[PDB]
RNA sequence: GCGGAUUUAGCUCAGUUGGGAGAGCGCCAGACUGAAGAUCUGGAGGUCCUGUGUUCGAUCCACAGAAUUCGCACCA
RNA sequence: GGUUGCGGCCAUAUCUACCAGAAAGCACCGUUUCCCGUCCGAUCAACUGUGUUAAGCUGUAGAGCCGACAGUAGUGUAGGGUGACCAUACGCGAAACUCAGGUGCUGCAAUCU
RNA sequence: CCAGCAUCAGUUUUGGUGGCAGGAUAAACCCAUAGGAAUGUAGCUUGCCUCGGUAAGUAUUAUAGCCUGUGGGAAUACUGC
RNA sequence: ACAAUCGACCGAUCCUGAUGUCUUCGGAUGGAUUUGAGUAAGAGCAUAGCUGUUGGGACCCGAAAGAUGGUGAACUAUGCC
RNA sequence: GGGCGAAAGACUAAUCGAACCAUCUAGUAGCUGGUUCCUGCCGAAGUUUCCCUCAGGAUAGCACGAAGCUCGUUUUAUGAGGUAAGCAAUGAUUAGAGGUCGGGGUCGAAAGACCUUGACCUAUUCUCAAACUUUAAAUAUGUAAGAAGUCCUUGUUACUUAAUUGAACGUGGACAUUUGAAUGAGAGCUUUUAGUGGGCCAUUUUUGGUAAGCAGAACUGGCGAUGCGGGAUGAACCGAACGUAGAGUUAAGGUGCCGGAAUACACGCUCAUCAACAAAAGGUGUUAGUUCAUCUAGACAGCCGGACGGUGGCCAUGGAAGUCGGAAUCCGCUAAGGAGUGUGUAACAACUCACCGGCCGAAUGAACUAGCCCUGAAAAUGGAUGGCGCCAAGCGUGUUACCUAUACUCUACCGUCAGGGUGCCCUGACGAGUAGGCAGGCGUGGAGGUCGUGACGAAGCCUGACCGUAAGGUCGGGUCGAACGGC
RNA sequence: CAGCAGGUCUCCAAGGUGAACAGCCUCUAGUUGAUAGAAUAAUGUGAUAAGGGAAGUCGGCAAAAUAGAUCCGUAACUUCG
RNA sequence: CAAAAGUGAUGUUGACGCAAUGUGAUUUCUGCCCAGUGCUCGAAUGUCAAAGUGAAGAAAUUCAACCAAGCGCGGGUAAACGGCGGGAGUAACUAUGACUCUCUUAAGGUAGCCAAAUGCCUCGUCAUCUAAUUAGUGACGCGCAUGAAUGGAUUAACGAGAUUCCCACUGUCCCUAUCUACUAUCUAGCGAAACCACAGCCAAGGGAACGGGCUUGGCAGAAUCAGCGGGGAAAGAAGACCCU
RNA sequence: UAAGGGGGGCUCAUGGAGAACAGAAAUCUCCAGUAGAACAAAAGGGUAAAAGCCCCCUUGAUUUUGAUUUUCGUGUGAAUACAAACCAUGAAAGUGUGGCCUAUCGAUCCUUUAGCCUCGAAUUUGAGGCUAGAGGUGCCAGAAAAGUUACCACAGGGAUAACUGGCUUGUGGCAGUCAAGCGUUCAUAGCGACAUUGCUUUUUGAUUCUUCGAUGUCGGCUCUUCCUAUCAUACCGAAGCAGAAUUCGGUAAGCGUUGGAUUGUUCACCCACUAAUAGGGAACGUGAGCUGGGUUUAGACCGUCGUGAGACAGGUUAGUUUUACCCUACUGAUGAAUGUUACCGCAAUAGUAAUUGAACUUAGUACGAGAGGAACAGUUCAUUCGGAUAAUUGGUUUUUGCGGCU
């Protein structure tokens, strides 16, 4: 499984705090960063990177954009005019298969029958319209996140449509 | 389908159809010895399986239950 | 002209600020041997005192609540295209957003005018 | 005896060519006249620089857009012959 | 047991529109009520014959296997001298 | 099941873990295989309640066979999503700030006092959920009712009922008529003698691995049991229905050529043989539209200069020098040189210039949007991304001509049955086909019958003619030396 | 089963060479089978040889050293055979 | 131990023996256990098979239902089968646990030996050998899981049985050649064998799924004999895996 | 057995506000709020009109039934008016066959008992058919009670598997590359956080799609192909490289690509050289050419597990390679077609051959601190292959001659 095969769902959702016998843990480190303090207040320009598609973008992906962008604007400042964002989380616990076989095996572990994706990752779902690299930027002068967003969405699978906001 | 043994102080057990119970090992504290052992003293530790009766009086006798243990018969 | 009851009936029937009326009719004021009840006067009781109370109404817009014109997504029966989707036959077409609006409806019973 | 296929003479059904017309309509292959708005080409004159051209006047050489008024043209979707 | 009384149902009765025939009888259909009555309402038995099947030479074919009675120590495991 | 063992069930007529021969015996096989005329009428199903039940079968779903009869198109409503859309409620987290108490710091013997980073609330800012839903379609569907004729008054009787409700009869009114002839089904119910009881694929959505054909639930078409055309090869798709034939007209789709039909017409980017997979990420091929900086107020390029005085401006630092970091932000000479575009030495030492100067004299350049191109792209038998090969014989847009399904379509003919009236004729609707049933037709041995034919030549052998519904039988020739059919 | 490369009790004992009954070789004494000729590939069936001395192959498998008579000379340790 | 029973083997053997089982001559020796189970032995003491209530008169007859053993309990015995511990603390100094405490059970092993026909961990760890050498041979301790009678241990002779070093050496190979016997080639005679798919190119393409056989394209003539092991998959039996 | 019926009375959990007390509070109270508390046991669900709180007395854990309907093919089950039976409660109205909606068990066979309708002259009685109850048949719709199975026989089965081919690339390899870091300054001499997109089929496997009248294994010998994801030979360019040592990239598949030791063995792991010792697929040519060490049964033993016969995802000792290629691939040799034809040359075409080092010698020159020692010539030969190969080599030569023993 690369990113390539973390792309589309049929995987379909589950993700309650009740009805689940405990999740794994997850990659995601922090997600408002530069700024924690200006969303729209110093920022009145923002670019979203609004996918075409209706992906998952798994958690592993999620972090690594994110923190290629983190380690990148520590040069501008460690808090420049930025705000890179996470929003959609990884609510739904991301089932994968195997270990799986059928006949010739320790206890025999199926797949067919045994259906259950027994849970491995996590992964946000990151549909229509919806954004996680939100980022709002500043107006004059140091806009940054333009060049930040082939960034993002490199580390993200699919063909996100760039959009002003 | 029908009968026998056992239940007592923590643990090991002594011992009993009416005047109402007994010692070791252990536990503690003080003597004692050059010290540990040994042993006395003092502290104690149980209403003798449990519910309810009989009697002047009950571990003890009665009706009935809990529970460990043991045997024959079953239909063939 | 009014007062009280029975409602049917639930969120356009909901709440606050604040005013105002008293014996046709209503409600507070105040207290108890003995029945009757207890923790306690919650059964029962004169002339009078009085709007405290609660049902109700006026004044009122602060808020529940509410709305054109206009703008618009999906799509059966089908019919045209695409990698992670987009666009059409043909029948209908919202919230969001807004000119603006707003103090219920209806039937029945008793009594005075 | 059905199908292919049959002398010789006359006729139907269905569609088109070509010639012509009605419903109903007037643009045209291309159609008059008067007044006002416009502005293209040829020829002449004048001015200025330069050997190659350009600007202004030219209704007083010749001709036009678009609108208004008056007057006059006008064969065809469909449908039939 | 009589019978009273209810039921599948037969037969009667009643009504709608068309309706032969008339202000009088007669024919048929659909639905419903009322009312009278009978049969285990299955209202004959026998027979040539047919059907699918249980059974019957049992559609044709492919096995490992039991009980009973014979014959083999001619070869061969063992015995003895 | 005994004989026998130092063991290996070695051994016993090639058979020994129970000798061989014969009989009962054709033991039996819940499993598998094989299995004999034709046409016509006509023809499904792979689904289920359920089982010590699973390659089966009681029952049910669906059409067998036979007799007697059986729609809807759509109008009024009634019941049910929460798709839609959202963060009220509940669920998971991102933001500003406000601020009790707590926590930290400091002065204090513990005790006491002074400050300050984190709270609900709440205002402002912003994310967001299969067991989370305030509001709540078109469109398909159920269930009831209607388009296709029933409503209402008064009086009486019996039940229910001691009131009253519900119904039928008596009785009045509302509610259509002339003329001629007569009854339609595309759906219900009953029942004898079979079959299935194991299927495939395409379209679409769900739970679920969108890594995979993992695996499950809903809904729909064709095949199973279907002609023919298209597609190089390929049941499902497209067009679509078939008994039997030639015409009349055209679908799905083709016309440079193998192989029939334009080397056509008009306009156009591009000519790479594009046509013939592919992302991040990127480009002076080449064309068009829109907006704007920019322009005789001298756009822009090349070539050519002034590289100035204050001055090493100031300051990071061991040193900082325009040339480290950071701020002031000028004066100068007021037709230009900023307190600076790029190079260079630790650095000076050295060098170049946007800013800017001087020649020249017209449309140039940034963005923004669209199209053709173009870069990213590796594997083993003989073209191997077409055979010949094509630069238009590619492709878009607009047009025209030619070709095109047993369907479409003309008319006749073949199959059973109906009605009118026998003898049967008119004539409706349909006719691809496997199980299966019924009907009809051809069939052997044999026979009650048996006459007829025969030795002047019977069956047979062999060979020819040889009707037409698939089934197989009459006549005729060469020849036989006794058998066999009218009815 | 066989006109089959077979099973099959069991008798007799010369010369010289080598213990005997190995081998060697003649007697008394016997005999070459129910098809044949000529050449004599590839390939399967026999021996020889330079140089090397284990280097090769599952594989000292295969193949090599040596040998009699008579005399000399010779190892641990014993259940002392 | 055979046989239905008669009748015998065992056996005219007899404990100096007969037989089932364990076993193996030689030579030095043999420490320890009664929980669990069998065999054998023993008597203090507990259980299991032979009643009697009811019908003759308007309500007043008759006969069918407890005692013994093994066992319970107690005693003998392991050449019949079986059994032989955990957690915690502790010595100068790297480093270790003599000894001690505690829990648990019926109660916790001697003489002698070790990395196995048995070792997860392990190219463990060390010496010597080898062009590399883990074998040869030298030890290490880091025992997943050694231990005295269906026996440890002393210890000579013998083998179509099992490894290595060492000496001479070797067609096995390097390295193949040459010559020879017999046949193949070729011929005569008589005369087999199980044995009967229309058919017999390759590259690309579709596909009951790896085609000479089907789609296109390239290629493909016949009379005849000697050769050689690649496919089709020969000569053949209803597969060896695998499930009912 | 109240943890039921009926009457009568009441509205919370909880917070704020403190009260001597207080430990949150105990108890209480003013003030605010109202189905969020309470629920056998789980989840949903009902509910203030109360299904919650509070107090007393009652015994319906009820007889005899059921119109009209649920409704499964069935077995089997539910709603169920209404009337009588009929006791104690209430002023009466009033509503229920014990329950807030909301899982909670056993037949035929049987067993034994109570209630009491049908019988052999015939007075009794034997024998036999409603109903209700005993009894862990949990699969809830139910036969005392345990098995290795390999000497081996027979009939069937991808109804079912080892495993093959297909598919994806799971598990993952490679590259582009986002390029912040860090290497002396310094995103890319080099090193590369964090990882992803396309390709791909190698680590390493997901899947019963396609297969039981055969789908026989590994390392090597021998001989029959094609490609380059490139070790070496021809040709070129660049560096943070002084010549030269060192470091990196492009054009391009004709040819060359070792010898031994550890280990079954390529892997694992070491050595001696040599100019030096590559990558990938192809039924890895590959058991009717070949070995049968590696590789599907059968003497016997140990460890480990089970009452045991015996077993094991653990090891050890012996234990079947038969035969003549039908058709084709295919290598040699003959026979016949535009008169004929002994004899041989065009090149429209088919098959083929292949490499490297040292030495003489270039040169002691280029260039340098020092070790060192380049461009480029002419000349010769040694490993190795094929064809040619018969003399100076080495050997064989049964043909024809020579030595010894019975």
């Amino acid at each position: 499984r690369p990113a390539r095969c973390y792309r589309y769902q049929k995987n379909k959702p589950y993700p309650k705090s009740r009805y689940n016998r405990a999740v794994p843990d997850s990659k995601i480190r922090i997600y408002d960063l530069g700024k924690k303090k200006a969303t729209v207040d110093e920022f009145p320009l923002c670019v979203h990177l609004v996918s075409n598609e209706l992906e998952q973008l798994s958690s592993e992906a999620l972090e690594a954009a994110r923190i290629c962008a983190n380690k990148y604007m520590t040069t501008v400042s460690g808090r420049d005019a930025f705000h890179l964002r996470v929003r959609v989380h990884p609510f739904h616990v991301l089932r994968i298969n195997k270990m799986l076989s059928c006949a010739g095996a320790d206890r025999l572990q199926q797949g067919m029958r045994g259906a259950w994706g027994k849970p491995h990752g996590l992964a946000a779902r990151v549909d229509i319209g919806q954004i996680i690299f939100s980022v709002r930027t500043k107006d004059s002068n140091k806009d940054v996140v333009v060049e930040g967003l082939r960034r993002a969405r490199y580390k993200f699978p699919g063909q996100q449509k760039i959009i002003l906001s």
